[PDB]
């Protein structure tokens, strides 16, 4: 059905470019847009801050879920439409992925990394799009790793039938809506 | 041993692939890597498998004489999943206190090949390490250069400002086991 929400992964740092910022900007605007709010972890620095005021600014709704511990050492935005308090990382980010409709990855660090690697592993153990936001082919290293992962034997063929990766925003967002993976019996 | 030891490298906790994959160099990677650490009074803590190279790993640190404990979820382990001729296999509520477990038990991480889980796991030490919830020698077992693009992708990351040069640069890669387990006993923060 219609794609009403996107969870989002992005660094806590802005990048050394100022493209990072701009990518993401335009990312929101196309959203909201196009009737999509944002899920994301709530923090107000770096790429995180930026893409939630974007859609805030750009009249979307903006939902932050985060820890009582990330709360308590001041992390949490303050204008968000909702800050979800939730009492451990376990349930936050189990609570990310049931608000979204689909999962959007941008540039990040370690953190990005583990989250996007944390669904995909939900997902071998059974689905939702996941979407690389390929802003200046950050996620082209990432793609030559899973392709040799799955030259090697680790990840089965089938990953890439399902992956969305896109460097245009309004691309990357109409293929998770007319995303068409396999059926739950081929994975 | 007193309270005021600093700590030793007693255990490590692997993260491996439930594949084999498409060759018997993972598989003969593990056993080795497994001989050697045992020769060196080093055990294996690692996620309870019984397939793949989780399974291969836990079966060798076993049959050289070692001890090998597994941390395993209700979940998993109601699949049928858990090995059965452990030293000891944990079974807890949830895949977060599973984690948390495999941490606090091991004196360090060895990431071998392996899948989703397995990148999961190692990212998530290191996201952890850079909070400094713990300072243990984190390990890339990097048989064939497994580890060599994700290498690439850091290197990209550290440049692009989403991660700090500090942090990148005391990360242990090594293809021979012998040097893996030199450089995490050797090491330091």
């Amino acid at each position: 059905p219609t794609l009403q929400r996107v969870t989002v992964f992005t660094g806590s740092a802005l990048g050394s470019s100022s493209l990072y910022t701009q990518a993401a900007q335009t990312l929101a605007k196309t959203a909201v847009d196009r009737g999509i709010d944002l899920v994301y972890g709530g923090g107000k620095v770096g790429l995180m801050g930026i893409v939630a005021d974007a859609f805030l600014e750009s009249g979307g709704e903006a939902f932050g879920v985060i820890t009582e511990s990330l709360m308590k050492g001041e992390l949490g935005h303050e204008k968000l439409t909702e800050l979800e308090i939730v009492p451990d990382m376990h349930i936050r980010k189990r609570r990310m992925a049931e608000l979204g409709d689909g999962f959007i990855a941008m540039p990040g660090g370690a953190g990005t990394l583990e989250e996007l690697f944390e669904v995909w592993t939900w997902q071998q153990l059974g689905q939702k799009p996941v979407a690389l936001y390929d802003v200046d082919g950050f996620w082209q290293p990432l793609l030559e790793m899973l392709e040799q992962m799955t030259q090697r034997g680790f990840i089965k063929r089938d990953f890439f039938e399902c992956l969305i990766v896109e460097s245009d925003p309004h691309a990357l967002l109409k293929a998770m809506q007319t995303w068409t993976p396999p059926a739950p019996k081929w994975l």
